[PDB]
DNA sequence: AAAA
DNA sequence: AAAA
């Protein structure tokens, strides 16, 4: 999959000129129909300001407007129609009306936008035109995008490109080449944020403080979000941290996120005044911190959804979760601990022994000199620690048990275990931020 | 320390307008004051393209044009004396001039640039400000703060802050907001990317191939890398992969990094052909990737030499190093290890035993025939593996052992050993 | 806690 | 809001 990303100003003030790009030359105000043709994308995503419109009826009224604008744009250029079209809250007082807001409105919307059209199985091959966006939404939509293909990263191979064009001098110009700017491969960053207070979700813009109150306080988000905080951000910590049970025990719930996204979203298209007479679009409601790290964590469960399975964990399960996760000396230390579970496994199996819900501590042999839970020893062995694990082999004949014991040995948090986990590596992602 | 970057385009042709920042106000053509008001920085840096530069006799009648007229403009304003001015080569085709060249060697100036002005102690509070850019330069400069801060973010606590003002619209305009674009606590990324071939530090713009070989040929920097390569991808697989007696042994040498970079530098300058009448700049070669590793690697270097202790490296000293340098698992691996050697020491002095020179494998008592040395082993370890590293104990008469132990317990890699490491440490940071 |  |  290939994905052309373009930021737009006003697309209906630019002058026609030539671009230079790949070999291949174009007549036309816009870069998209010669970007198009050489990249060849398998679908195509515009981002343009809200501020572009002149319809203050309504606020679906003015999207329709800026929507429809573009659409004679695509066929004015010769550009396709296989287009998706991010409005984005724009800022300003304008000649054709006025829009006021928190200006990283933009950054939480277009994130949110770009979280439900980036696929989330396959390589990613992500191109980035700025030569016509306007300075803050085109940084603003550089950042959403590169945040989330950090998160893509984890699971698939991501190659970004970013152009711009010669600029334009009114009539000095003759040709402009359109530059490659950019060219990564981008590095995979899992999640490494807490889920913030309760503040830091919706904050109020223009709303008097008992209509704000009562808006938060009617949010299910809130309430739910404040009971299942721990776990999330234990599963959060799982990725970052290399433990690969707790990602597979603590996997989130996709539909609940889903709701909790759609909920605040909601909340805040609501919150939306558009005086129709005196031309003005009032934000009473700003995004937080808290919807974008909602957003990027729902978006990592859907990369990495595949890989869950049903309860019982073998350790040839771990392992394979294990080899898509993890990189570098955190794989390494991770096929260690599974290995030296695996290598017991295989003795206890020559004997003829399968024990069942036994602690891994009682499973490798240990001495009753420490029963307390540290965070060192939950860290350092894979969140594998042995006073929290419980192991279980189920029977089975063996003739070559060096290999069928990974598949007949299952490891499970002890209901303490997981609550103990869960405490360690909460803390330990909010002492890391 | 408070660190403010502003990316500036032609700043003569800003008009009179009043700004609104942070309970304050101001009247003027830039939002340089009043930011500088708020903030209170420590240190101003201004990003300019050298697009702007009208006399055309050579580049330091560019440099020196540019820098005059943005002094003037400062002057007028009063942006205090307490500024950085950073011409970033810029490309076009203008009213005054023409200006040829890779539009990513703006990135790779910026980047060096940057990389010498950024504090590399103490704690950091960048603010930057795109109100005044242009498209490219605005988003090389914001990429080239970001991959430095990140580097800087390991070792000191780095907040940063980004700033663009309301939309300036001409008529009805009363007053611009500076508006805060983003606010976040900068996650430390150590350098993660190999040094790559030693075609890609400078590369040919209009260069006839012929001449490139030429003068690739008579470059102290590539044949010096040659033998380095290797040895500098040791070290920074060290900080991204937890191994702190491969960080200390493998610590570049910083004046031999700068004498590199500053080659690479004015080769790439010495190569800019301006041509007075044409009115015509062209940049004949470009900055490579490699360039930019080279920046980021020295830079990484300065921020962590602090770290770098005297000889010998004992595991109090390790533990030390490790306690600044690494975060999350990583160093809880890497406390286990150091934990396991230092335990090992303690078991010893408590029967008066000493060893002296002999390997981690016999120092911790291993069957025979695991001599061979895995990739899993040296990364899983802490790269403490037991057949390349040797221990040392000098002899002393114990009271508390426990506590004494780790001061007086050294270890190294065996000459054969640091060879395999390095081999093992480059692989790995290449399938990255 | 690698061959507690 | 193709160099506020």
């Amino acid at each position: 999959m290939k994905l052309l990303v373009v930021s737009w100003g006003d697309f209906e003030r630019w002058k026609e000129t030539k671009y230079r790009f790949g070999g291949e030359t174009s007549v036309g105000p816009s870069t998209l129909p010669i970007l198009q043709k050489v990249i060849k994308p398998d679908w195509t995503v515009i981002v343009l300001s809200d501020t572009i419109g002149k319809d203050f009826s309504s606020v679906e009224t003015l999207r329709e407007d800026v929507r429809n604008r573009v659409m004679d744009f695509l066929d004015r250029i010769g550009a396709g129609r296989e287009v998706d079209v991010i409005i984005a809250p724009g800022i300003g007082e304008f000649t054709h009306g006025s829009f006021r807001g928190s200006a990283m409105d933009a950054y939480y919307y277009v994130l949110h936008a770009l979280s439900e059209i980036i696929p989330t199985k396959g390589d990613l091959e992500v191109h980035f035109d700025s030569t016509h966006g306007l300075n803050y939404v085109t940084l603003l939509t550089y950042r959403a995008l590169k945040d989330l293909l950090g998160i893509a990263a984890v699971m698939n191979t991501v190659t970004f490109y970013a152009y711009n064009s010669d600029p334009f001098v009114p009539k000095i110009t003759k040709e402009l080449n359109i530059n490659t700017i950019e060219t990564t491969m981008v590095k995979p960053t899992p999640l490494s944020e807490p889920l913030p207070g309760f503040d830091e979700y919706l904050c109020p813009y223009s709303m008097e403080r008992a209509e704000f109150v009562r808006l938060k306080g009617s949010l299910n988000t809130l309430k739910n979000l404040r009971k299942e905080k721990k776990k999330l951000e234990a599963w959060i910590g799982s990725l970052l941290f290399g433990l690969p049970l707790l990602f597979l025990e603590e996997f989130p719930d996709i539909g609940r996120l889903e709701s909790y996204i759609e909920e605040l979203a909601e909340t805040w298209g609501g919150a939306i005044a558009v005086n129709a007479e005196e031309k003005a679009v009032t934000r009473r409601l700003a995004f937080g911190s808290g919807f974008g790290t909602l957003v990027k964590l729902l978006f990592q469960a859907r990369i990495t959804r595949g890989l869950l399975v049903e309860e019982p964990y073998s350790i040839e399960k771990l392992y394979s979760v294990s080899d898509r996760l993890f990189r570098g000396s955190t794989l390494q230390r991770v096929r260690v601990e599974l290995g030296k579970i695996e290598d017991k496994a295989i003795k206890y199996a020559r004997k003829g022994a399968f024990p069942r819900d036994i602690p891994l501590r009682d499973f490798l042999g240990f001495d009753a000199a420490n029963r307390e839970v540290s965070p060192r020893n939950v860290l350092a062995h894979a969140g594998l620690e042995a006073n929290v694990v419980e192991v279980s082999m189920e029977a089975w004949e063996p003739k070559r048990p060096e290999e069928e014991a990974g598949r007949h040995t299952h490891l499970k948090y002890t209901p303490v275990g997981l609550k103990k986990v869960e405490d360690i590596v909460s803390r330990a992602l909010k002492e890391s931020h």
